[PDB]
């Protein structure tokens, strides 16, 4: 299996790496019906979503989606540096597929 | 798909953005029957709930309701600055739909 | 809908408010069969349980029971000041219905 | 309903209280099949498990077993002082039934 | 039942102990389809996965797999020293079976 986010991201169609090397600037979370999601931004204005669970997910990606929103919240609150995100770039905002964190 | 809490709130009827730019002053949680809910307040007396799950919520919102109460608890304990709340204003106290945090 | 713990407590029979204004002194939790519960005390010796889930609880409370134990453990570990508890006072020890944290 | 760990421990056969008054020295966790468990140690070498779930457990204990593992991990990572453990002494290592924390 | 990670690790085929005595250098998390997993690395370049749940795993392991990803995330964010890992060495990268923390 790939051993880093760059290699993991490159296996998938319609994906790309954003290199942030920065903490999350804002964290937004919604419980509204059909927008049960999180949205993050960085200081540079880059904005990312964790997608609303739907038909494009295999429904074990379901637990993974919830984990990812947990990780973004704790990263925000701990000012953890986000190294890279692997995103689907065919969504607006870009939708997070993977995150890497390093000091 | 919205990129911020203001645009997301505008997708919903009978909602309003409140801007607090302040940490939560009090956090209340209840397990009592029919009042399984959370209430937050700010120093200025603004008071909001996460509603008891009911018929105004769809299946997809149930997990998000639990998530939002987790988020408010950790935000209170971290003294995290709350930027904005998107709220349903036909409820008293007003009911949270979404939160944004930035500092 | 109540906007504070005192008003919420008054919607039930056999409840009362304790005003602690103090951090949790001790936190005890048990996985022993039929005693799957938590117990907290304060420096003045006031002692409270989260009750074992049983037939006296409705389905909607089961998540909220789990949540309350999560809340008491993180409040203990962060030395958070507990303002008030709403408790059923026909249990020994008093059983927690709601909690408020402020200051 | 007991009001302290010592009184809870005395409801059960084959138990005893260990009085540690110290933080957890090591935390071990396993996902290997048939050893889905946690093990903690103290500096003096006292060693305790949270049992692998099985037919020795009633249904109401399964959430509490998961909770106890959560509690031990956060206790370890916060260096929380463990006052007492109630354990079954007919297991090797001794199996945790309850924990109390105080400072 | 084993009392430490080395003895646990000797219970399985195709496993070995790695002794790190270091905090995790990076934490990677993916929800990408069929690759829902975490990857950690240490400063020496040692790289480990928590494997995607699949047919090598029995039902009793599924909660433990999710727990182990929770553990690595919080270990990462607390800069907790990892003492040893027990891994399956017939995977790439080596797959985590168990973890011990001590400092
Ligand atoms: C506890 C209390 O009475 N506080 C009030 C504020 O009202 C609460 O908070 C607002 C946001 C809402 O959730 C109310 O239902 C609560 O009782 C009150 O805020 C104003 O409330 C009105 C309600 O229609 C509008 O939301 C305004 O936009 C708010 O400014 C303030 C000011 O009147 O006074 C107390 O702090
Ligand atoms: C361990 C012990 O005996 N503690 C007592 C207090 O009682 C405990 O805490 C109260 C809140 C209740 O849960 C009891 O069942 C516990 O044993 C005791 O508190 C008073 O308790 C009575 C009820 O029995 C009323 O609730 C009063 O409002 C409480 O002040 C205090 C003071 O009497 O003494 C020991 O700390
Ligand atoms: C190539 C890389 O990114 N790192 C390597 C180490 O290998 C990685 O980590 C090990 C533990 C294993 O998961 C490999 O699959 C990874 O690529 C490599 O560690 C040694 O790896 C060998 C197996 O190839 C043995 O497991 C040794 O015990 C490990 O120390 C080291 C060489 O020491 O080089 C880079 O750090
Ligand atoms: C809120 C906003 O419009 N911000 C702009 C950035 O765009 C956002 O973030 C990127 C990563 C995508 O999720 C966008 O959909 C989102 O609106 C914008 O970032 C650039 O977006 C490009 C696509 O339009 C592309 O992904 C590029 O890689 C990325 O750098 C930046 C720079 O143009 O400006 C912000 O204001
Ligand atoms: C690794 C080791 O040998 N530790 C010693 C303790 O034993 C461990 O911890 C106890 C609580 C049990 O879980 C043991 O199975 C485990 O090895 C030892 O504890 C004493 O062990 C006695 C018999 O093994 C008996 O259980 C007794 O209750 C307990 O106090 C302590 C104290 O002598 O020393 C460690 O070195
Ligand atoms: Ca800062
Ligand atoms: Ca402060
Ligand atoms: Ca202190
Ligand atoms: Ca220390
Ligand atoms: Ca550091």
């Amino acid at each position: 299996t790939p051993q880093n986010i760059t290699d993991l991201c490159a296996e998938y169609h319609n994906t790309q790496i954003h290199t942030l090397n920065d903490k999350i600037f804002s964290y937004t979370e919604s419980l509204a019906g059909k927008r049960e999601m999180a949205i993050i931004t960085f200081k540079n204005g880059a904005t990312f979503q964790v997608e609303v669970p739907g038909s494009q997910h295999i429904d074990s990606q379901k637990k993974a989606i919830e984990r990812m929103k947990d990780t973004l919240r704790i990263a925000y609150l701990t000012e953890a540096k986000v190294e890279k995100l692997c995103v689907w770039n065919n969504k607006t905002p870009h939708a997070i597929a993977a995150i890497s964190m390093a000091n």
